[PDB]
């Protein structure tokens, strides 16, 4: 369950720019930024829906470009916000 709905996260980024692509065909082992799917407005859209699902405000914490290091980090960031991080990359 470490993925915590990994396919769901890909579904948002996939639908954010490539909705005609099956999220299962995306490797979560590749950094999300390397794809370039996350842009300036793309970054805003990411926090807008991701924050809306948990009802949390991004203003409470500042996000850095490193937080977009990979989709895996996004799952940890979302979980880290409500519950302690699991196998965080830092540890």
């Amino acid at each position: 369950s470490e993925m915590q709905h990994a396919s769901v996260i890909a579904q948002f980024v996939v639908e954010e720019f490539l909705p005609d692509v099956a999220p299962a065909d995306v490797d979560v082992d590749l950094d999300l930024v390397d794809n370039g799917v996350i842009d300036a407005l793309g970054l805003l859209k990411v926090i807008a829906w991701l924050e809306d699902r948990f009802g949390i405000a991004a203003d409470d914490v500042e996000l850095s470009p490193e937080h977009f290091r990979s989709i895996r980090s996004i799952d940890a960031f979302v979980v880290g916000a409500t519950t302690p991080p699991v196998e965080a990359k830092l540890q």
